[PDB]
């Protein structure tokens, strides 16, 4: 904040030579000044700009609706009026309610408004900011020597060491004078939620709509076990989604507890769908309790709110319904629900206090909204016992949080506070949306093959768009209406490969392709299956980036239809064996994989493994407890039915959990065993295309190896 | 079609009269030259008219881009680039795909140039036509002297009489000559579809997403008809909504039929809410089934989608779980539902067909849509017995039908077309959400008291918005979440008078005075009930007309803080009678009559008359065979307990029918008798706000009299 727009030059001198001293004052008390020409160019500055911290303008020449428009762009930016003119008279209450403070022009005056205007300026400094970042702002600026952990202090051991030095001069001074612990006693703490810190959870609790709000130092991978530790006790029963992070499975490992999983849908992508209604009801899980070992009825319910391709629930439905004590959302890849209406009835947090049971939800902040990683936060919605949840927090996070990520988690839903958070979010939406359509426009426009993006056929307004039984863009089949809405800015690409109805084409080209040439072309792309990709378009998406994703796209499809050779077009894939990839074109490459897809089956095979469950001999803990004790041995891979599984098997494709610890595969589940046999059959023929499945050791020979537990 | 706009003039000669000329050559053929300046104005021109029929402008100063817009705005308009610097060679494949007919600047050759011109704006005007009008246009242009049905063959009755010279001259030719029979045999006939007719109906089905459709031309309430005799037999069951019009009373009379009647919900305002869901489920089906007398499994359901203030249904909630073998919504008040994916998944012709039933919708077009009055429409969704349904089709339109009517009824579907329909129905939803968005902000900018609207709290999406469980907005309570979604264009005003709690405040102004007072300054309310206003934001609304009601309202309110008199503000309700409103203030009139209301208890009695239903005695039709043969005595309004009801009682307010013909009051469904009492005691105070009950008839001692039934 240290740039003041004046508007234009008027022409007679007794409003110019007191706006030129209030400039040369303004430069001496150290504030950048830009000059707009007119209206509109104070419209797009503002908009194009965020450091802007003021507005001089004139009352004569540009009415009080300049005041107004800047204030649905801008609620408490203090703008400067000048008046001359108009008298006292001419003001009404809609000018009052905005950020204006009127001067006068007059000659030799410019000091006393400069310092006025330094002041409105640390003011609307001091009222954005939220109460602990403008804490450690404060402590900071008046940085004081200190004798306390941490060790750099202040960051001036790294002035006094030459890769020391290298690291100062990289992250630069204030993030590290922004690193101290719970020893500066006038920041309060984190871990006992007292001073500055409770100001803080009290301002995420407004600004997310909960009764209780934690922010976790570590990430939402802790916060799913602060939850699932607190409400879940030893002994008990948990309803733990399949579609579940490597978290969940680690609660589960630690904690006594037994597991209902329930069933997700998908298609022959690879995307994972959503659990169907039938499975939220009383039957069902009257049904799975009776035919699961030392069950009771569950007393917790952890459901991944959005998937991981954003596929939103109808939430209403599942906490009037979902008859347990507490249900758990693990909304780590939707932490932006409060500030768009679109998202309505579609996270915990949607809707007033339900009766009868607490709500969590466990926003990841840094994944989508603008926070520094490992940062997450835990909204309550009930009453939980204060004491046992907070020792419960207090437990799984550290002693001396990193507060700069504690900043920076507080700063993120500051950032989406007032008029600015709402235009980020709808900004957002509005051009999710619009490339969307661009890229369902250029499928049409362009000859021959084309991405496909996994969409509904018309999409034309700004709403969750409904997974509808009666169309066939998503591919899950039997579908229940509004239970799923696709979040339009987490875009899936679509290669070619795939037909509409399921069963694969014959022309193709596997998304690792499509990934590795846009790496190389500096885009990165989050994660990719078989012939899918995903684009996060969150807060940081402008359009320079959109334009430049479209056209790493357009010259991919250019280079390909050339068919250029590996070595010039991927020398990132071709430094991986240049003996191997040294004669070979793009072409026969994605025709080789993809006929390695085809021959072996990839989607059927992915489809059927996931339909069934492997057999639950032992729970997880039970697992990692015989795991523990050195009673693991390492069978190959085709030698491992009837074993019981010590270390969980993660393949990808596609994601998800496949074989949990502590489960056996059986006769009835032989197509799991295939699967994984057909991946490691087919990651051995191209390299850097090699095979990625956590829990499976490779060896030398070329067969996997996966740690059971012995007989 | 006669306006053809030419762009600037370049400056020189040699593009410039080649242009005067063919400006001389087009005003020749009669058509009316335009002149934008620019291109803004030539978009501004195009968005702000429709009769503009063609665009002359240089391909060198504007480029192809100003045909991408128009296109965008209209996408068959034809467009005329004069081609002089830009070869052949500089044409993209989107230039192609529009329409634009290239010319070139050559002296003397305008003749030629203004007939390729008129040849354009002829195959124009002929391709966005739809078949039938196009053909009765046709008709009339070569019109041909008749000797057939109707009478006044051409409108020359009307030129040979005064009074008929004085119709003549008002309506104009063009809709006399426009009246023929079927016995003019190119254009078909209605009655068997044949021909242009077939065409039509043909037309009508592509555009509305439906099998099979047809045009009524007597109304909705014949099209209920219609679908009620083919679909329910006499002796069979139906599952009629409450909230139904008078035609389904009547046709419920016609037909030998029996009802089990829904339950809808509705609030203290009188707004008519909507049917539980628990109510078309097959056990509360089977239980009113078991205790209703002569009443087998229903094989017809009518649900009223939307209801009258413009609450649509979870459509596929219906048509998954009713299992009934055909559903009909009486969509008379929603038939512009395919025209916006806002609406999708809320109207019988959403989604796909349906198996195991057919859905019938019956479209009021001239209700919403830009059609004359009495034009109906019949869509189907599944397989009908084509004969059976087409004779009963016959059965109930005329033989010989205003073609006028027809006409209107298949060009309200050519206006949806293209993008110029999208166009009108996104611009009337926008429309509608910014007069509500301002309705709301002027009650926060206003003093004391202000018009409020019935609508969520915070709306900034173009969406239906849905009926929340957790907000009070709507005040039917313990509503099932998404079973409602509320209509933006049927804007619901509220006045003071109520609490949100649903009890009555004590400042307050019935709806019937603002109403009145809109209707002196020239502007129509639809309907009001007791508190509430309806305004249709139809694709007819403009800016014009919603700021003059705007400003409407906003002249009501100061005319009522100043409490003018009832003789200055209201000369139409002075003339009821001058002797009572001579010397009365419009504050003490509303507070006399919101006094009445208080006193006597209305919303309260309101609602516990419709929470208890009738017991019916016999089926509506044995209550009008009872009717045909005199068995019908006027008893006295206090005495009609224990007697079955003859004629169907419609009390204002609200609007639905209370008591069906052959249904008993009896003693627990006294509060029904309680309202009707209330009501006839309330309505015999103040002239001009007389009671308006349909089944009551008023006697000269006060006291009214109900057809009931002899013993």
């Amino acid at each position: 904040m240290n740039v003041i727009a004046i508007l234009n030059h008027m022409g007679v001198y007794f409003k110019e030579e007191p706006i030129r001293e209030l400039h040369r004052a303004l430069e001496r008390l150290n504030f950048q000044i830009v000059y707009p020409n007119d209206r509109d160019d104070l419209l797009k500055l503002i908009e194009n700009n965020a450091r802007l911290c003021g507005v001089i303008f004139d009352w004569d020449k540009y009415n009080l609706e300049l005041c107004e428009e800047i204030s649905k762009m801008n609620e408490n930016l203090p703008l400067y009026a000048f008046a001359n003119t108009y008298s006292t008279l001419d003001v009404s209450l809609n000018d009052l309610r905005l950020q204006i403070s009127f001067f006068e022009y007059a000659l030799g005056a410019a000091e006393d408004i400069a310092n006025k205007i330094k002041q409105t300026t640390d003011e609307y400094i001091n009222t954005i900011l939220p109460p602990l970042t403008k804490a450690l702002f404060k402590y900071v600026r008046e940085g004081k020597y200190t004798f306390c952990t941490p060790g750099h202090m202040g960051g001036t051991a790294f002035q006094k060491s030459p890769v020391g030095s290298l690291f100062y001069d990289f992250f630069g001074p204030n993030t590290m004078k922004s690193d101290i612990s719970i020893s500066v006693s006038e920041l309060g703490s984190l871990l006992d939620h007292s001073g500055p810190h409770k100001e803080a959870e009290q301002y995420i609790a407004r600004v997310f709509n909960a009764d209780r709000s934690y922010m976790v130092t570590n990430g939402t991978s802790t916060a799913n076990k602060i939850v699932g530790m607190y409400s879940a006790p030893a002994g008990s029963t948990i309803l733990i989604d399949r579609n579940c992070h490597k978290s969940l499975t680690h609660l589960m490992m630690m904690s006594d507890v037994t597991p209902i999983y329930f069933r997700p849908t998908r298609n022959a992508y690879g995307i994972l769908g959503g659990i169907p209604q039938s499975e939220f009801q009383h039957a069902t899980i009257a049904k799975r309790v009776k035919e699961t070992p030392n069950a009771t009825w569950p007393v917790h319910a952890v459901i991944t709110n959005s998937t991981y391709d954003g596929l939103l629930y109808n939430t209403d439905f599942i906490k009037k319904t979902l008859d347990v004590k507490s249900i758990h959302f693990d909304s780590a890849w939707v932490p932006y629900t409060n500030f768009s209406p679109i998202y309505e009835g579609k996270c915990g947090m949607s809707g007033g206090r339900v009766e009868g049971k607490v709500i969590y939800e466990t926003q990841s902040t840094h994944k989508l909204l603008a926070a520094f990683s490992q940062a997450s936060m835990i909204h309550v919605k009930g009453d939980v016992n204060e004491e046992t949840f907070n020792e419960a927090y207090m437990m799984h996070t550290t002693t001396s949080p990193h507060y700069g990520i504690v900043a920076s988690t507080e700063t993120a839903a500051a950032m989406m506070k007032g008029n600015a958070g709402k235009r980020l979010i709808n900004g957002s939406i509005e051009r999710a949306i619009k490339f969307r359509k661009e890229i369902k426009r250029l499928r049409t426009e362009s000859d021959g093959w084309f991405f496909d993006v996994w969409q509904p056929d018309h999409i034309d307004t700004t709403e969750c768009w409904p997974l509808r039984s009666d169309s066939t863009w998503h591919g899950f089949k039997n579908i229940d209406n509004e239970h799923m809405y696709l979040d339009p800015i987490k875009v899936t690409l679509l290669t070619p490969g795939m037909e509409k109805d399921g069963t694969m084409s014959d022309f193709g080209i596997p998304a690792s392709i499509v990934a590795k040439y846009l790496d190389e072309h500096g885009i990165v792309v989050e994660k990719t299956g078989p012939y899918n990709l995903l684009f996060l378009f969150s807060i940081g998406i402008d359009k320079t980036k959109a334009l430049s994703l479209l056209r790493a796209l357009t010259d991919f499809k250019r280079a390909f239809d050339l068919n250029l050779r590996v070595k010039n077009m991927l020398p990132s894939l071709y430094r991986e064996d240049p003996e191997f990839y040294e004669n070979m074109r793009i072409q026969e490459l994605a025709q080789n994989i993809h006929k390695l897809i085809v021959h072996h089956n990839l989607p059927d095979l992915m489809y059927r493994a996931f339909e069934v469950l492997p057999t639950m001999v032992m729970t997880p803990y039970a697992a990692f407890q015989k795991e523990l004790h050195g009673m693991t041995e390492e069978v190959y891979l085709d030698e491992m039915v009837g074993r019981i599984n010590a270390n969980m098997i993660l393949p990808y494709p596609p994601g998800v959990p496949l074989v949990m610890p502590g489960e056996m595969i059986t006769e009835e589940s032989r197509p799991v065993l295939e699967f994984l046999q057909m991946l490691c059959e087919i990651g051995a023929h191209y390299p850097g295309f090699e095979t990625d499945i956590h829990g499976a050791y490779r060896q030398a020979d070329g067969r996997y190896t996966v740690k059971v537990l012995k007989e």
